[PDB]
């Protein structure tokens, strides 16, 4: 209702890389305390512990629209977007996605 409404992260995507990540909210939230990054959870070579891995952070023309890139060519592996978003009268929505490649 209020919150976020819509978004196109990459909810449980497999197979291609998802092409950008997109967080829309109704409410006009993001006092200059929200955020997002990624971190790979699955990779070749290692299947080691998840690990903070390279995303740019953006928005959209309006603060209530967060758009994150990955900044690396995402490749075979599982990923998890970490987004936090925060408004004015606190409330803060902490939530994530994960998403796979090939």
């Amino acid at each position: 209702h209020p919150k976020l409404v819509s978004s196109t992260p990459a909810e449980g995507s497999e197979g291609a890389a998802p092409a950008k990540i997109e967080l829309h909210f109704s409410e006009n939230l993001v006092t200059q305390f929200s955020g997002a990054k990624l971190v790979m959870t699955a990779m070749p070579g290692m299947e080691h512990s998840p690990m903070a891995v390279k995303a740019a952070v953006s928005g959209g023309g309006d603060p209530k629209t967060m758009v994150i890139t990955p900044a690396s060519p995402l490749t075979a592996g599982t990923y998890k977007v970490d987004w936090r978003a925060v408004s004015s009268d606190t409330h803060p929505i902490t939530g994530s996605v994960t998403f796979k490649v090939k």
